């Protein structure tokens, strides 16, 4: 399955030549292709970098600085998990008068998830992250762009994750917890991913209620069968599953709930 369809670089890609000529510091990063067409080295870290700051600033009003030692995401592929989460919830057919409330694990230096659901949606999330780096710019990248009243980043410890986030201070209910990407004997190894993705799991097993969906962007099909078969064992009622991709960066999103 491709783009969601309420993305917008679904009928409108990113126009190179276009951002070239309006952003000088974009233009510095891009080439001219055999075709002679505006084009750009996706392996430089510096020139998607680039790419990415630019793309928040004209299409979300969004400035952010981020590191080249930590993920720089892909702006059309997150906007896809944006959406679904949308449609997991309900988001079309509600109004402004209902708060969403949202957890996104791991948010990373661009603070993204949080910074694209508040500026589109007015959601409120709680954003962690283990890393300094990360965390620190996250913070600054939410301050700058003066969503702090939104979104709270907050440092938790290495060993934690959604439980150890949501006590005494939490709300009551949130609405959605969100995570994607990077994480002799027969018996295959379970992997960084399929381990990260139990322990949520594992959480939610105790959290139950207290979110209405459990969701995660899986970066491996492998992931997903073994995912389903550990929720279908743990009595969880609700599963639902889709798959995304930009180009060749594909993407399975998995989400379960305990109401019915
Ligand atoms: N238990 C945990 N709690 C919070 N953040 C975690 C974590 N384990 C790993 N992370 C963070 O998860 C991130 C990688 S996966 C999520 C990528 C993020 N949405 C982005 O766009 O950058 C890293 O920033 C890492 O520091």
């Amino acid at each position: 399955k491709s783009m969601h369809a309420r993305n917008r670089y679904k009928d409108k890609p990113p126009d190179f030549a276009y951002l070239a000529s309006k952003y000088p510091d974009f233009k510095q990063h891009v080439q001219i292709n055999l075709n002679g067409r505006v084009s750009l080295n996706f392996k430089d870290p510096e020139a998607v970098r680039a790419l990415t700051c630019t793309l928040l600033r004209e299409d979300f009003g969004l400035s952010i600085d981020i590191p080249l030692e930590r993920l720089i995401p892909t702006v059309p592929l997150r906007l896809n998990y944006i959406h679904w989460v949308e449609d997991l919830i309900g988001h079309q057919d509600s109004d402004k008068s209902t708060l969403r409330r949202g957890i996104d694990i791991g948010t990373g230096a661009s603070c993204i998830y949080p910074l694209l659901g508040a500026t589109l949606n007015g959601w409120y999330f709680l954003a962690t992250e283990v890393d300094d780096m990360c965390f620190n710019y996250a913070k600054k990248n939410v301050e700058q762009n003066n969503l702090s009243d939104l979104i709270k980043v907050v440092k938790v410890p290495q060993k934690t994750l959604l439980m150890d986030a949501l006590k005494e201070e939490s709300e009551i209910i949130y609405d959605f917890c969100m995570c994607n990407p990077p994480f002799i004997t027969e018996i295959m190894a379970e992997g960084g991913e399929l381990e990260f993705v139990k322990r949520i799991i594992h959480d939610s097993l105790q959290l139950k209620k207290r979110l209405r969906w459990y969701s995660c962007m899986l970066g491996k099909k492998c992931s997903l069968a073994p995912l389903k078969e550990e929720l279908r064992i743990q009595g969880v009622p609700k599963v639902t599953y889709t798959e995304f991709c930009q180009g060749r960066t594909m993407r399975w999103a998995l989400a379960w709930s305990f109401y019915d």
